[PDB]
This record gives C-alpha cells, structure tokens and sequence, in this order.
C-alpha cells in the first residue's frame, strides 16, 4: 500500500479550494543535516511537503497559485538535471520530468528561486507561508517580499496578508482516507512482525542494543528502511525512563524489558510498546503491575471510538489505575479522594494517547486538556504504563518496574480498528510465545 | 578495544602543551539535530569535542585554562541533575560527577555558561576557538568576549588574540595512539564480518535494501549501533554513482552489486567496499573490469608505506587503469601518451585514499594533490574504482559496470597493515564464497 | 500649529475601524542610532510610530487590540521611570503618566513585553505587523508568536493572520487633516524665510557650507531644530549634482548656486529649491535656463488641481522644456519626435513631484507611472529643473549650469496652496532682492 | 590645521611595524545610517578608519597586507565610479585616483571584495579584524575565511590566528602627534568661541535650543559643520541632567543655564561645558556652588602634568567638594569621614576626565579607577560639577542647581595646555561679558 500520485494531487486541490482568490502557499522541503564534518544524516522529507508531493529531494519549493476561484496551478522548484553531481551523489528528478512525475503544471531551477519567486507573487493578495518553520525557507520569502515592497517603481506589489498553512494543513493530515489507513495498517503489521521477533530473540545476558538491532532488520525486510522515532530498549531500572534511547545495558535474568519501536513505511509511523520478562516469565510482583496496565489498555479499546475523547477515556484509566494501587498497597487512601489527589501522576506521568501519521507524534489540534471529540478518520496510540521508581515509598518488589503496553488505532464509523494487535500482549500469551522460542 | 579516561587526558595535556600561557581552550559539543517535528535524530557528538571527552551529551563544553607554562586545568560545562528531565529524556551526568568520571578538574552547569565563560576569558592573552563551527558556539564566545571588551570599569579584558584550534588538533588526529589503532582493527573486523554476511546474503530478486539491513543487524550484534555514513547499496547502473544511498532497486541476475558500508565503532570508522556479482559468477565482462581495479588494489597495498605519498602511488595506479583499459579497447592510443592526457579520468573520477579516524573522510591536511609524504600512525582507505556509463562509447559489454573495492590500512614502521582483508576480494574467492552459501 | 493628543486618538482609533475583530496592530518606534563609538545621533522616531503617538522616545510599542466590533483598546509599551538612567540620560515619561499624557488605556514596561506581548496576542485571529520594518521589532513579534504556537499544553493558540498595516497607515497619510496641512504651512513659512537668508547672506568667496549654516540657525530660530533631510548647497558644477551633500567649495562669482533645504518642524518636512546667482545678477545664459524650469513651475502650479495626476503635469513640463532646449539649441529637431524621444532626460533626469508628510519623500501609493489622481488633501512638490553637464554636447555657454526651482503644495476643492510662495522664485525679484541686500 | 595624506600613510606604517609577518590588518568604513524611511543622517566615517585614511565614503575596506619583515603594501576597496550614481548622490573617489590621492599602493572595487579578499589572505598566519565592530564587516571576513578553510583542493589556507587590532590602535590614537594637537587646538578655539556666543546671546524669554541654533551657527562659519557630540543646553533643573539634549524649555529669569557643546573639526572634537545666569547675575547661592566647582577645575588645571593620574586629581578635586559643600551646610559631619564615605556622590557622580581625539570620550586605556599615570601627548577634558536635585535634603536656596565648566587640556613635558581657557569661566568675568552684551 502506498500514496499514489493522483492523491497528492488531490491533497493540493483541497488546499487550493481553502485558499482565497489571489493568493499562493509556498511549502518549502527539509534541509540536508550534517552528521558529522563532510557527512550528512539520512535525508528525512518535512512531512508537510510530502504530505502535498510524495518527493524526497531537498532544495524543493511547492508553490500553489490560486489566480482566482476558478483558475489555479502550481510550480515546483527543484534541482536541476547535473550530470557530475548526479555521478557523485545521486540521480535528480530534475525540471523536464518533474511535471508528469508529480503531477504539477510547471517546475523550474531552484538556483533560479530569487529570481522567479517574486514574480509569482506579485499582485497577488494573501500569500501562505509556515513563517519560523525553516530559516533558508523564511530568508527566501522575506527577499521576495521586500523585492515587491520596494519594486514599486518597477510597478510590483507584494501581497500584505501572510497566513500560517499550518492549521488548515494539519487538520487535513488529522483525518486519514482511506488510502493513508492501508499505509499506517502496513506500518503497525510490520511494526509488530519486529515487536514478535525481538520477544522470540530476548535472552538473559543479551544487551538492549541487540533487541533494537533485530527490530531494525525487521522494519527493513518489509521495506520500511527507517524506525520513525529512535527505539526505545529499556530494561529493569531504565524501563522507568520514558525515551530511554541508551540502549546500552546487559538483560538480566528476573528483570523486564520495555520495547517502544516503530517503522517509518512510506512515510508513515507505526508506534508499539511491549514489556516483557527477559527470562520470559513474569515474577508475581511484575505480573501485577502489569495486570493494572493491561486492563487499561483493554478497557481503553473497548472504549475509544466517534463521540468521546481521549480526555474522558484517561478518565476511566485513572480510576483503573488508582483502584490497582491501592489494591497493592502502592496507593494509600480511598479510591475517590486518591482519584481527585491525581494520586496516580508519580506512576502514571504521561499522555494516554496521540495522534499518529507522517510524524510519530502527529500533527492535529486535541483540544483543552485533550477533550476534543473523537471522529472517524481520526488515527491514536493508547499507551498506558506504571513507572516505579527504584527508590520510590512502595513495597518493596516493586521498585524498579517500568511497564508501558501500547497499540495504534484508528477511530471508524462503528468503534475503532487496532493496527497493532498481531503482537501479543496478554501476559500468559507473552510466556506461551517466548517458551517456545526458548525451546528451539 | 576502546579509548579511556586516562587517553582523553592525555589528548588535553597534550593540547594544552601546545597552547600560549595565559590562554583558555574552548571546544563545544554536537548540537541535537531535529529528524521531522519533535522527533530528533539518533546523537552524535561532534568529534573535536569527542576526542577531548569521551562525552556523548549535548549542551556541554570544554574549557581549558593554561594559566601558565605549569599550570593549567580544565573546567566543564554540562547539563545539570534534573529528576523530571531524566525521567522523561535520560539520565545525565552532572556536575557532582564528571569531574572523577571524565577526569576533569571543574564542573558547572551549561545554563550558567554566560554568567561564567567571561569569568574564565578575563584577562587572557590567547583564545582558542574553532570559529564558524556552530552558531550557538560562536554566539556564546562572542557574548563572553563582548562583556569583557566593553568591562574596562569593572576591571574585565578580552583576549586580544583568537586562534583556530582545528589545524592543531586535525594534526593531532592524523597519528593514531596504538589505542586507536585498535579499535579502528576492531572496526575493520566488524565492517569485513558485515560485507562477508552481505555477499552470503545476496540473491537475484532481494532489494539493495535487504543487504543493508544485513549490514547494520551486523555491525549491530558486535556493539556498532550505528555506521559509520550513509551504507551504499549499487547494484547495475547504480554502481556507476558513487554515493548512491537510494538502495531502492531489485537486484537482477546478471548485474554486479557495490557495497560501501562501514561502521562506527567507539566513534571510529571503518570502510569498506566489496563489489561482486548479484547471481555469484562474474561474467566474463565484469571480471575484465574488475581484475584491473584489484591490481589497482593489491599493487597500492603493496606499495604504502613510510616515506611515499598518495599522490605517487596514485601515479602508480593511474598506469595499470590505462594499460588495462588499452587491453580492452576501452581506451586507444599510447599509454603515456592517454596517461599524460588524464585519460582514465572519465572510468576513475575520484580519489584513491582518504584519512580515516573518527570521521570516515577524516581530518588532516595532505599536501597539494594528496602530496604529503606519509609516516607510521596515519590510518587511510586505499579505494581504486572504474565505472562505465550505460551510454559510454566504449565496447558495448562493459556499459553499466561499476565496481569499487576498498580497504582500510594503518601506515607501520615497516609499511602497512591492512585492517580489512578478512573480507574476501580475489574474483574466485568471491565467487567459492558465493557458491558454498547458495548451496544451503 | 500642532498635532494634538485628541488627533493622535482619532488616527488610532481610524486604523482600529479598519482592523478585523479579534486582532492587533503593533506599532514600534525606532531604534536609538550610533554616530561614532558610545555617541549616539539625535534621536527621530519613526514617522508611523509618531503619527499615532506623538511620543519622542525609542524602545517603545504600541499596541492596539481590537476585542470584537465595538471593544478596543490600546496597550503602549515604553521605557519604565529610573531615577539614575534619568540623571543621566533625560526624563522618561514612564507607565504612570503615559496614559493621560498620551490617551492611551494601559502602559506597561518594555523591559516586559515579551512576558506580556504574546498574553496580549492569544487568542487572536489576525495580527497587524510591518514584517522587516526593524529587526529588534521582527525578533520581539516572532517571538511571541513562537510561544502561542508552541504552547497549546497551556492553552496558548496564535493568531494564524499576519497583515502589514503599511499600506492602509500610508494611505492614511497621504490625506492630511486640516491640523496636519497647519502644520505644513508652517513648515513651509519656516523653511522660506531660510531660502530667503540664505540669498540675502549670499557673497562670492563664502563657502557651500556656509549657507547651510544660515539656513539650520533660521530653522532653529523658529523652533524646527532639525532638517528634515542633509541640506543641498551646490555651486557651480555642483549644481549638476542631484542630492550633492558635500557643500565644501568656495562660491565663485560668476556661477550659479542651488539650495535644496526643507525644516522638520513638529514632525512635518518642508522641502525647497531656489537656484540663484552667487554674485546677486545672472548672466544670459543661465537666464536662459532659468526661464525654462520657471516656466515649467509656474503652469504645473497653474495645473496642479483635483482630477489631474502627476503624470498629466509632468507631459505639460516636458514639452515646455524640450521646446525651450530646442530654441536655444541644446536640442535639435522637431519638438513633438524629441517628446516621442524623451530627449529632455538628460537635462531632467527625476521626477516633477513627490508626496511631502512626516517623510520628505512621503509615503502613499503613486499609481503606475505617478498616474493617481489627484484629491484634495495631498500634499506634494513641484520640482523641475534642468542640469547641463560640463562636458554636454550643447553650445559652450550652458556648459555647468543646474537649476531646480520646488515649491510644495496642497492639492485643495478648487486647485491647489502654495506653502512656499513667500521665497521669490521670478529672476527679476531674486535680483532685486540680493541687490538689496548687497547694498546693506 | 589638518590632518595630510603623508600622516595617514606613517599611521598606516606604524600599524604595519607592530604587525606579525605574514599578516594582514582589514580596517572597515562606517555603514551608511538611516534617519527616516529613504533619508540617512549625514554620514560619519569610522574613526579608525579615519584614523589610517581621511576618507569620507561607506563601503570601503583598507587592506595592509605585511608579506614579511621588510615587504608590505595596501590595497583600498572602494566604491567604483559610476556616472548614473554619481550625478544623482555625489562624486565617488574610484579607483583609478585613489593610489595618488590616498597614498595606497592598489585600489579595487568594492563590488569585487568577496572575489578578492580571500585571494589577500590566502597562505598568511595572522588577520588583524576588529571582529563585532559592524555586521557587515564580519560577514565579509568570514566568508573569506570559510572560503580558504574550506578550499585545500584549490590549495588555499586560511590563517588560523585573528587579532583584534582595537588595543594597538587605540593606544596609537591615546598619544597625539603635534599635527593632531594643532587641529585639536583650532577645535577648542572654535568651541570657545560659540560658547562666548551663547553667553553673549542669551536672554531670558529664549529656549534652551536658541543657544543650541547660536553654537551651531558658529561652529559652522568656522568649517566644523557637525557638532562632536549632541549639545546639552540645561537651565534651571534641567541642568542636574548630565546629557539632557532635549533643550525645549523657556530659559528664566533667575535660572542658570548649562551648556556643554563641542565641535568636530577634520574628525576631532572639541568638549566645552559653561555654566551661568541666565539674567547675566549669579545669585548668592548660585556663585556659591559655582565657586566650589571653577576651585576644583583652576586646581585641576594646576595640577595635571605627566606623571601624575586622573586618580590622584580626582581625589584632590573630592576634597575640595567635600570641603566647601561642608562650609554651606549641604554636606554635614567630619570632612575627612566624608572623603572617607564618598559622600560628595550624591552631588558629583561623574569622572572628572575622559580622553579627548576623533571621539569626543576616546579610546585609551585608563588603568583601574583612571589610575593610569599621563604623559605627554594625552589629550583630556576636565569637568567638576555639582548636581543639587530640586528635592535634595539640603539648604532650599541650593535646590534645582545644576554646575559644570569644562576644559580641553593636553598634556606637555612642562604641564598642560588648556584648549579650550579663550572662553570665560571667572564669574566676574562671566558678569561683566554678559553685562556688556546685555547693553548692545
Ligand atoms: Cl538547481
Ligand atoms: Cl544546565
Ligand atoms: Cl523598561
Ligand atoms: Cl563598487
Ligand atoms: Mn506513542
Ligand atoms: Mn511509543
Ligand atoms: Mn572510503
Ligand atoms: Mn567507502
Ligand atoms: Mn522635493
Ligand atoms: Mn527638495
Ligand atoms: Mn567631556
Ligand atoms: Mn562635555
């Protein structure tokens, strides 16, 4: 499953019907990022530009003119065809074939950017720009517009209104077609192929680091080159840190490990958090911290669907973890005044769920205190998790257990759809798993 | 193998020997760098910084104060303790450690850095500051130097004098400690054993991807988290790109594949090119051309040693590329005469070695066209190519051949060691290699 | 004659009916100007902030929030009270008395703005902003925008609308109130009795400079203390010199000299031009000049009216000037084919006319080609001339002579004021008037 | 008096003495200003640059390039002529005059700079850059720098050591040649005599900016036509502002009046502050301030000679104060606990001296508290006052007084010589000046 042509050019459209007549959007590709002296990181498309373009070249501009309500089209700027810096680092699209590729009317040289941006603004009454996103994009825009300002004697005019694209563009990229859907259920089946496999590989007196190299080669076996955020292996005491990226510890024998891995498939992010006994068996201590996450995350499932929030399902997780505590004498106090106290917030710190996209922790408005109401279209993680400190004033067998369980969904007509369910997470299904794998 | 607390202050004492009394050292860490939104990429700490420390944090800076021609010492600035910012991002080494673990004498806090740095500037006659090399860097150095400038009534001076540390400590770089010989070895062993897994690996009909993500699972399993720059994966007319990193094609039966993949190892690198044939038979054709680029190797292996340079060993090169492509038609004429002319220019456009170290196209100066003579300690890759164009004017069975093979060597008393002939490059090796993996 | 605080009120209030509900318009004064070293040049604020202000003080913003259709307010910033910054540097008028003082509804420290402008921001749909007005302005407004966007976990959202409220103010301009065209008129007195000095003080042997002194005293002597632009006094070949400044030679008898000198009195420039003999008599020559640029003055203020344009004058100047060259042989040819020609441009190489305000070349939309049409309320120059190089290929005696004669005017219901007619322009009455005073 | 082209060239010569081999010293021109909108204030050079040219145009950059110990030369970067440009803003030097007329060995365009300077610096050790001095500038420098570090394959080098000149040239400029005294002696003479001006025009009913208009005026007719600083014109309490520039009010009958003016004259400036009735008769209680103040100056004057401090007069002209504000009953107890406790501060906040050259407060090193020992061919001011604020806890009669007189001296083998003594400060010479100009 992939984003074709034909609905990058319907994004477009359905920016340009938003658009006032008389205006243009400029969307300005990433930069190239040095890695170090002379080497530069992967390149990574802003997600913006490819949500409008499907193009992975940097120096890239996407500008949309809208000359009226009924007349519109676009340029793009990109590299021109060179053929020694093609030998030496790679193969460019260039301006001939740019057209039919992607779908636009025009494209010119970006060496050529300062000298034809202005033109194509001139006159014109709104101009869109993510002003701040970018320095090189916000140097281009203001030249352009200072060129207008002061050409007026040259009879040119700049536009006085700029409008940030961001908000119109970001409640687009929140509702998912159908199309994006099969992409991001890709993402979560590979996503989870790799979460299985780093279950059926752990073994005490592996490093961390090893469990993130077989999620790796598993991403990449399905096509998915890239994790869409930096893997998360964190056993015992460093489950308890949230982006614990470190990766660099030995797995003992009696401790958890918690796995927060994702791809990145055509752009895409799959996001999953498994824990699991290293040794494959759940001490009673862990197996009951665990219980309380689970239950939260099941309960959230059965809940999350159009007409309620991720406000008013943390709500119920709070009541199951609080209930949970108190049960194991971690909280003290009684259920409701404990639940008012926010009493969990020592264990449980963070968000129950975000949005999810061509940006891991994706781009939308989620409303005050993340009330806004679910739709369908609309794509979440639900990640509850338990962190108890080493030190923290609980019994004793718990102190060091980081546990998070986290699933992607999406939000239907009906309830909701998990992407991610192909990896298990019932505590007696995680033993069966890993005792066979033992076994071989 | 790796570098120690005790290497690292032997590099600072061995800076600050070579400093002016009455001057301060200021050498500043790799900024994060963001991957898309709030996504970041993996750290990499730049490697200046890196060679003084040992340190992979960001917002950190070393200062090194020589008072005089006997006294000295050194102060950091690092992030401090933060229980929230640890919990959620990592733990941090602060200030009540450093000074034992990283052996310096001081440590403060990296908030404080502008109530502070011009304390430690004042009075000095000598800054040392790599200037233009990031921009948070020189806005914090030219504030410091700005306050002590215009200070007069409060008794403040700026030093007068800045000097760019980068040319001393590139030279320092250039002669590897026996230590970094070792783990550069290391490195070595680790990229042969990710080519050799590669060539095993490699069927008609497997993506250019797949072996890259056999690389790094590889250089992975061995504590080589990450490589070393972008691994390229060239099989057909991609061979003839010589960073091609798109790696997005399906390998055919019939085409060659070139490799260039290293990894990073404790900060080094190695690199390491292998180029051999997609179905494990050379055709006729394809061993032509490749014999010719491994008697470039094997004679430059041979030849480097104390006393030479690249430049002549280039020469040397330079001479079997011509006579070979003379033998094949692919060329005509005079082999001095096609030599004098640069004829090999258009087959072999780049250089045949460059220093490796803690950057794979490593710092130091080589002299005009790669003139310098060289000495025991200095590390260098030995990378002859040819590449034809699918629309060279050349016979038409060599059009879309791209073949590289690239070793990694240390210059000895006594000539060299190669650090990656554990990875096979005789054509029948290549090819015994192939077969005895494609039988199981 | 004076604007007031009530007219400063009705201008803020005249922007605030032009804005959209739920906005802000922020206005910024200039910054304080380096002269050489610690000293600083006299400070002019600049004329936007002036015009809604009336307030002399840099590290000031005004800030106009538009709530909804009939709720509005005004928010100035400015430099807090401090009894030693005031010792040492001059009163500041302070957040307590600037309400009353000015007419405004708060004031708040500029020391806090940006803890305080992005309060006043949120929430809003459009922000009014001259983006690359003045860099300190840009960072303070990006600034704050950066916070409200990145800070919807508080509930902060910024306004996605920014619009330059450049054209909508210099429209305002262009119309001059009643109280504003007092002011002018004044200017226009002040800035006559000057010329009128400056003939009467004239001698040969008396430098450039000289004159320019008589001039700023007579300013001053009224009460507009400054120029509102660097006095042109150009003898001889220096009067073939535009915006020649230098005023370094010594007057020669025998030669022309031209004034171009205007007052900036409570804000508001005069700008004149008299040319006149050095030695109080003009030869035929430059009579012969003079009459031309004359003629071409006295039928452009014969002209000048509602319902005509720059343009439409400037073609009536033309043909006077080009039928004038012809009859004394500068020009060669059939008038009407050396009007097709331009062939006046290299004797009148500038425009006739340019708006006159707060800025002596005033802000206001000219139309292609100064084709506006003209209304009452416009204030603008008349300023032919005529400029003979040393070496043009004209008969001898014209060889040196520049001449500009400029009065400024009021475009009114029946025709147009002259505010400058009380410095004699006819060569008869020039004559007359420096044989008077050469006589004394 | 002035400054010729032959002292410009030994300046530069001297400069070239104190610089390394293999160096180059980048001596930038002030930017252009702007004053509103389109207009700029009158340019003023860089006083450096002045200091090493005596020339009067923006964008220029001196080049002193010291190739070895024996081998130097100069190259001017300078705007080239151009007829359209020079016709409508003045006449530019060029480049094909300014190897006569400047006394540098080469001059280029400074349209050509990029392309050229790092051609300049190309192979050498030191660059002498005045880095922070002006954006612009250091820009420039580095992307010349940038280019040669970056350009080893073009085998280009830059140099690694960069050395503020500021210090070495302003110590040059802290010891003045006799040329420099003479033309600092004619700015004195000037001064005064706008000063005798202002005292003999005054009157009671003028404004403070009427006796501005006066010294400005003469100023002028004797060839300085900028003032040096802004002038401070402070009657009644406006006096007890130390830069009080506004000089808008009505001067009283019964009020003194405060005038600290000073000329600039080929680049160097006068400083004179006077102070008196502005009815022509001091008033008991104002010559009682008044007697304390002229005390501490004539004493000054006495004392200032080479091998004694502004430190060691200061402390002189403190007891004084201290001594005669005791006597009036303004300060109360023990004169030396007084001394001891600073207690002249409230009323005498200032330095008694700063440096006097081509910036009114000049560059020099003054050592800790202005300790530095004088010798000959130092140039200062010397300006007691007394500062008596409206609300002070003192005598009523004193309140609202504000006293300064100043003096330009430089200091000889013998002594000083006093610049600026042409204008009375005697208060019965004062009296009886005023009285016989109150008669005409
Ligand atoms: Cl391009
Ligand atoms: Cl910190
Ligand atoms: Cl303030
Ligand atoms: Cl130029
Ligand atoms: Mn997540
Ligand atoms: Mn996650
Ligand atoms: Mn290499
Ligand atoms: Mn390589
Ligand atoms: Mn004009
Ligand atoms: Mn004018
Ligand atoms: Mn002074
Ligand atoms: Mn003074």
């Amino acid at each position: 499953s992939e984003i074709s042509r034909q609905e990058f050019q319907r994004r477009r459209q359905a920016l340009v019907e938003q658009m006032q007549p008389g205006s243009a959007a400029l969307i300005f590709a990433a930069p190239e990022v040095t890695r170090s002296a002379d080497s530069e990181y992967p390149y990574r498309q802003n997600s913006d530009f490819w949500y409008f373009t499907g193009f992975n070249e940097p120096e890239a501009v996407l500008v949309l003119i809208k000359s009226d309500d009924t007349h519109n089209h676009s340029v793009l700027f990109n590299r021109v065809r060179d053929l020694t810096a093609e030998i030496w680092f790679g193969r460019r699209l260039g301006q001939d074939a740019a057209p039919e590729k992607l779908g636009v009317d025009r494209a010119l040289a970006f060496s050529e950017i300062n000298q034809q941006l202005y033109q194509l603004l001139n006159g014109l009454d709104v101009v869109y720009h993510a002003q701040g996103e970018y320095a090189y994009a916000d140097v281009i825009v203001n030249s352009a517009l200072e060129k207008l300002r002061k050409g007026s004697r040259q009879n040119l005019t700049a536009p006085a209104t700029m409008i940030d694209w961001r908000p119109v563009v970001h409640e687009m990229r929140l509702f998912k077609s159908p199309e994006e859907i099969a992409v991001l259920r890709r993402a979560g089946e590979i996503t989870a192929m790799a979460h299985t496999r780093a279950m059926e590989k752990c073994r005490p007196g592996m490093f961390e680091y090893h469990l993130e190299g077989e999620i790796h080669h598993e991403f990449n076996r399905h096509g998915a080159r890239y994790p869409s955020y930096n893997t998360i292996v964190g056993s015992g005491e460093n489950g308890c840190i949230l982006h614990y990226t470190e990766n660099e510890c030995e797995m003992r024998d009696g401790d958890l490990v918690l796995i927060d891995a994702g791809c990145e498939y055509k752009g895409y992010a799959g996001d999953i958090t498994r824990t699991f006994p290293v040794n494959g068996k759940f001490t009673q201590a862990q197996r009951e911290i665990y219980d309380i996450v689970l239950e939260s995350l099941e309960t959230s499932l059965r809940l999350y669907r159009p007409g309620t929030s991720i406000l008013e399902v943390t709500g119920e997780v709070v009541r199951i973890m609080v209930s949970g505590l108190v049960k194991l004498g971690i909280l003290k106090g009684d259920v409701d005044e404990l639940i008012a106290q926010n009493a969990h917030r020592p264990f449980f710190m963070h968000g129950l769920s975000h949005w999810l996209g061509l940006d891991v922790a994706d781009v939308g408005v989620y409303g005050q205190d993340r009330s806004r109401i679910l739709e369908p279209g609309m794509v979440l993680t639900v990640e509850p998790g338990l962190y108890i400190a080493p030190d923290a004033e609980v019994p004793e067998q718990y102190r060091g257990i980081g546990i998070r369980i986290e699933d992607d969904i999406v939000i239907t007509e009906t309830g909701n759809e998990n992407l991610t369910a192909s990896v298990v997470k019932k505590p007696e299904e995680i033993e069966a798993l890993m005792v066979a794998a033992r076994k071989q």
